[PDB]
């Protein structure tokens, strides 16, 4: 039931595939209590389910692009699988979902396991002592019904995607087994290798090596009663870098388990308004990404998913990429790291959160926890946001104080931000007043200069200053526009209305005092039910520089003029 | 008119996006005058159409995967564009259709430019003196009915996939252009380049420039009265192989035009059983694959899609893809070329061809004409197929072999195959007996032996010899399986005995001799009509190695591990 | 095989509900034997389709409104349903098709029974011999692909409806039975029934008795050799009119069958101009409908079916109903002569017949022979037409003269029509000049003028003569217009266009000398892909007077007015 760290490189049994289905709107499958997966062979008594026959749905996956019925549909459906598994007797078997939006609650034949909240994050069940020999039921009822106190709350500009969105994925362990470490350069030092491994299980008190066989290291440690060892190693690894992101085979071993990965090392910190990778100073050459499939617009979860959109940011010309609006998989996260971007991983705390909630702010801060626990080895991230646009108002600025506070302590060294409140000084002359802004590290805000606030012309009478001299990161900034949809410059939703803001709105960054970074909004075109022009938008935010077909705008190449003469400045 | 050589590299305008259709089944568009696209604006007349205020198709694509009503629809849908184009004085337009399946009937203002059957391979108008100042209309009728006489005929298994299905792009030319160039190593000689160029236009006799500057090239040629120059150039280029794809920048220039290309360079010939790849034995560890999408199994056209697919075919191990049934979007075959593939290449030619008639006839060798004439510069494709599995008889052999000398005739280079008929020559031993074999470089056929031919354990006991000492290559195997459903080795569909039958498949791959390469069927499970077992195929042909939402079937790893003994033994 | 009078009142037994069905688009369902209906329980054999796992459709019913992947399906679908019975020894039991559109082939037990052609005429087959214990399998290949030389031929202004459209009957008879039967009165004789009766089976010489008891009749006869039987019978019976649609109860009964009917009696003839019903000259209110069901528009079938849109008929004061474009399932015949409409009943033989075709002759002439003998015993029946609008050819008019000489060699009685060409004496004086009409009872034809001929002032300025004094009838006129739709008279589409065309075309029909009959075009909007409005006709004929949601348009009371004086006028 804890997280379990790198679960990709253990012994993993996939559950993917198609499962059967029932769509449960009025939830009286509870009721029936349909988790008991009876197959209705026997017609002398009286069942009003059955799952053998009914119909299936891939499993990763959104429902909502599988079937017509389902693009709108806001309620239970229940998922059925049926699997085989020989556990020799000691080893553990655990359940892990990678994500499943928003209520997920889980049987095993029979018996109720437990219940999740939060669409974004992965979870875990022990099945060890509930597994059976034969066919083992596994039942999940998955609702994704919207609601004030969730988190995100009832509305927000991205589709209400349910299902089992992610893999699911049997671990099985040794019985004591090595559950989660971290292996990161100490805060600040280029030459510190720190870090700390958590042993799981009876046999809290072992040995443990970690190898780098590359740097040539090499330490033994011993864990405690609770299973815990740490440790500094001095060394002076190769950095990771966007150009060169090199990542280190590294190597743990207990007496009982053992795991591989792969993982880099860098220091990132401020320095007035610089942002120093590796002690340079380095510009976010950004783009915004929602984890939506090019093409199809669904759910994203693959590494081929990953691949594409991040190829687009390659050719864009960034340095960096802002995975919007929560969590993504981390096949994503992974990708970057690989490939060369700098990420900015933030949670779905987002407009008007139940700020006065206990439950809320709970479920926000799980999620922060579990996302930072899930990669805070992944050396590519150097940004937590905690929160995108919110109301001024002192329940809010506790809530978000609280959430930032958090973060820093679960990790001392990433940047943390938050999409700080916007003022203006002077006719035409806009700044950022937050009181949150002291427990960032970054100002960073949202606008939309020659769309929301005024047309292209009006980027070129703004300008902006700050009383502080922290680093400025603009995460959203942009404008919509329908890809072959072409007109006069001065027509909305063209692309040369498009690209002309663009053109404009560059020339306005550049005026910026302190700019360390921009992620405009957005890469890619993405379902939302808020856009309804007919034939413009049809139910997708169109603020893409590429469309959901993967079409390159003209807006496109504004954007990747400027990261080439940003690419050549900073070098 | 004719084909343009390397249209990506000219002065391209993008036609794709949203375009206006009416769906029309029983063809009265034509009496109706549709394509004179008259907007329904004055209500006191009678008309009976609007494309102004009809439903929208996304350009390219296929229309069955874009609405449920489309799935099946085998007919006529009418496609219309507006655009504004400024052609200065003097230059000229053409419109180019990557493809459009089945049959395409253009019209431009109202007035027919022509006409193209034939479903996969591109076709030009010229518009220069048909282009309007102010908004131009397009309109395409599409028609993917199946017929007869067609090539490809009534049958075939893959999806009838109808639209236009390749990206639709206006090209800009000076009034005299270079319309097509060769540039290639001449046959079996590592130090000397061969090629020639043609222009098209007026000032036809002219001076040309050719350099490949990183070799220091710099020839210079003139053109004869038809605009034709060939020569040859003493050079020893690096050599493009599947481990090193060396491309060269080309850049082609005449005293108006100027086009650059990226070439590679490479001979490959046939000794006794042998492929020799730049004078080197090598294996064809090769995979088919349709040219079909990830995840939403719509035809595939993109950078983004060929990648993905290639990246599979990458961690399968292999280093050369069958690209089938028919010739793939370029974008695969450069990407191929770019990663490393080496390809085949061939048209949709198959059993029930309709052998006797001459327009079919026509039509299918007008398909390989342009198969080779739009790829002759792309060196990873060593192999052109003329024919999949076809019937002994007289006028196949007649059929086949004009195919076959056509080919030659207009590729000196690469290899020839077809699919040749087996026999056996005693119980258990097979070989084949193709009166085809003598104009073909290579033994090929199709063999289906423990899933066609048998249970997975008739493999241990089936052995082959053949009477020619020529390379073997077997274009297709395998068997299906539905990812996610597992069971007995026994069972047929699951991924245990697609598994059994791989591990026993490629024993019996083991002890062929002469056995040269192998493009299993197939690398993704693809859509086919004739596939109806409910929840197992769904209209899916299963036997891909990976399933149609990119997950890797036991199977997969069973090739992959005798992919990389053969990269192995012949480094 | 031979046809059964009277099905309804037999015993019968449903085979309706739901069937498991296979679309089969490029017809390998036959080569892969999918006409066992082997379930697919044996997993260690390779087999591609499952009916016992596969997709439900309803029976009776096209196939087009039930799936939006089936609205444009045009090709082969399989339909199977599993059914007992028990049948004594020496009892028959045919199997009993209402209508299948367009090819059927039926498999019993997987052995073919047999095929029909023509898509809404009835069809048998005895199953006696081959009916098993336990289950049997009915399997049944559906397929509606538009046929060159089938009869409708490939284009024709209404919805390629596929599918078993009509209801499925297992009929059990005695071993000798009274399979046809005739009870009419004699041509123009008030006092004289005539008729015949024919058995079928062994024991073919046998007394019969046939009962009206209403009448006081109870004549016997004795059958021949042959099975058959003729009679004449005095007797003054009431006579069925529009107003009074009398039936009797008739009761037909031999040594080993009997079977119930109800019949009415009238006499029809022409007397100059004039349609002389019982003696008496009439006029008829018609209106034209086709076989297509309120609400949903699917394909109609059943009573209630026929009682709505014959209730709308009756709203409009129609004494009349054309049925067209084809022969319409029993229950709309039958639910008119109970109500008290005069029917015109059709075959679709249209413009683009095959005239040199003798298959499509023969096709023609079966579905004409099948019309005829199903309803022979309708009394309000008072026109076959043989064909709508065809061109005027020499092969044109000796294949429809074979078909009216053919029709009125099976009927003595009732009037023959056919849509004859017309032709303008001067400007502003229209006629018909068809030399098929020398064939024709009356002179009948369409004319859209003031909608495909002129605006609606058209109308008050086209005057008609007739070179022959023959009763005028007029089987189609009218416009479009959608219900809701309101704008200008002068605006086509708008229902006051169309209210305003009636007005004007209704002073035109009152000015025609001769006029004895009008059915325009048509009482309820219906299904057409080649109605291409978008938003207006959405590939439905929007000519109706009634929407296809059952909404009375403005013109329904212009033609409500003019009947009503018509019914006043004719009193
Ligand atoms: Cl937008
Ligand atoms: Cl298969
Ligand atoms: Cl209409």
């Amino acid at each position: 039931a804890p997280q379990i760290m790198n679960v990709s490189a253990r012994q993993t049994t996939s559950l993917d595939g198609q499962w059967k289905t029932i769509v449960d709107p009025f939830e009286n499958g509870r009721g029936m209590k349909v988790y008991q997966d009876k197959t209705y062979s026997d017609k002398t008594k009286l069942q009003e389910y059955d799952f053998e026959t009914d119909k299936l749905l891939f499993v990763p996956g959104d429902w909502n692009t599988q079937r017509p019925q389902l693009y709108y549909y806001e309620g239970t459906v229940w998922y059925r699988k049926h699997f085989e598994y020989s556990l020799q007797p000691g080893k553990r078997l655990f359940l892990n979902f990678g994500a499943v939006n928003y209520e997920a609650i889980v049987w095993l034949n029979g018996k109720r396991l437990g219940r999740h909240i939060g669409g974004f994050t992965p979870f875990n069940f022990e099945i060890t002592n509930l597994l059976k020999e034969g066919t083992n039921s596994l039942v999940v009822k998955v609702d994704n019904k919207r609601l004030p106190e969730a988190v995100p709350t009832v509305n927000a500009d991205w589709w209400n995607f349910g299902g089992i969105t992610r893999p699911v994925t049997l671990i099985e362990m040794p019985a004591t087994y090595i559950r989660d470490y971290y292996v990161q350069l100490a805060k600040d030092d280029k030459n510190m290798i720190e870090g700390w491994v958590q042993l799981e299980g009876s046999d809290k008190e072992q040995k443990i090596t970690l190898d780098i066989p590359e740097l040539k290291v090499k330490k033994e440690v011993t864990t405690d009663a609770n299973g815990y060892a740490s440790f500094l190693i001095k060394s002076k690894p190769i950095l990771w870098t966007p150009e060169n992101p090199k990542l280190y085979a590294v190597n743990l071993a207990s007496e009982t388990d053992k795991v591989s990965d792969e993982i880099g090392f860098r220091t990132i910190r401020t320095e007035g308004i610089k942002i120093l990778l590796n002690d340079k100073e380095i510009f976010c050459r950004g783009i915004s990404i929602h984890e939506e499939t090019p093409y199809y617009s669904g759910r994203a979860y693959s590494k081929d998913h990953a691949h594409t959109l991040l190829s687009w940011a390659k050719e864009l010309g960034c340095n960096f990429v802002r995975l919007a609006h929560y969590p993504h998989n981390e096949e994503m996260v992974r990708e970057a790291e690989r490939m060369g971007f700098l990420v900015w991983s933030e949670i779905p705390v987002y407009w008007t959160i139940h700020w006065e909630n206990k439950d809320t702010y709970q479920n926000a801060e799980q999620q922060l926890c579990d996302m930072i626990a899930r990669d805070k080895n992944r050396c590519n991230i150097i940004i937590w946001s905690i929160a995108n646009e919110t109301p001024h108002s002192k329940t809010r600025l506790t809530f978000l104080s609280n959430l930032a506070n958090k973060a820093r302590s679960l990790d001392s060294v990433r940047l943390i931000g938050a999409a700080m409140e916007k003022e203006e000084v002077q006719p035409g002359v806009l700044t950022v007043n937050d009181p949150l802004g002291e427990l960032l590290d970054i100002i960073s805000f949202n606008e939309y200069v020659g769309w929301y606030d005024g047309d292209s012309e009006k980027c070129d009478r703004v300008n902006w200053t700050f009383d502080t001299q922290k680093p400025v990161f603009i995460s959203e900034l942009g404008g919509g526009a329908l890809y072959g949809h072409h007109g006069s410059p001065k027509e909305r939703f063209t692309e040369e209305y498009q690209e002309d803001l663009y053109i404009r709105h560059v020339n306005m960054l550049k005026r910026i005092p302190g700019l360390a970074g921009t992620t405009p909004w957005i890469l890619k075109d993405f379902r939302s039910p808020r856009r309804h022009v007919p034939e413009i938008q049809d139910d997708f935010n169109r603020k893409g520089l590429v469309s959901d077909k993967g079409q390159k705008k003209k807006a496109f190449f504004v954007l990747q003029k400027w990261y080439k003469e940003l690419t050549e400045a900073y070098k």
